[PDB]
């Protein structure tokens, strides 16, 4: 719903201390662990994981 | 590529003794275990998870 409780409206950024506002890779502010699986595939075992450092799922870049 | 390990083409079923060909929740001719993450949500944390009896990647129920 309303104001994120991550973040903060005077600056527009994650209230200091935070990682993030909202993402597959986000949760309760903060990152996930690198590595951690965001996203199964279909079948080659080319999972996308978590960067540790973005609060999005990256494509594998081992696909085309 | 060509067929699959998974596959018995005289039946057009998984070899006997596998439990599936290919999805988010198989995994060498086998179930993931119900539970396990097969996707990330932007942000709920109602993540759709694998069953144990299908393949594929369920859309978690509390999801409009």
């Amino acid at each position: 719903n309303s104001v994120h409780p991550c973040c903060d409206p005077v600056k527009c950024e994650p209230r200091e201390g935070e990682h993030c506002i909202s993402g597959p890779c986000c949760r309760n502010c903060k990152f996930l662990n690198a590595g951690t699986i965001c996203k199964r595939a279909m079948l080659d075992g080319l999972h996308d994981y978590c960067t540790g450092v973005t609060s999005d799922c990256p494509r594998n870049r081992y696909n085309h």
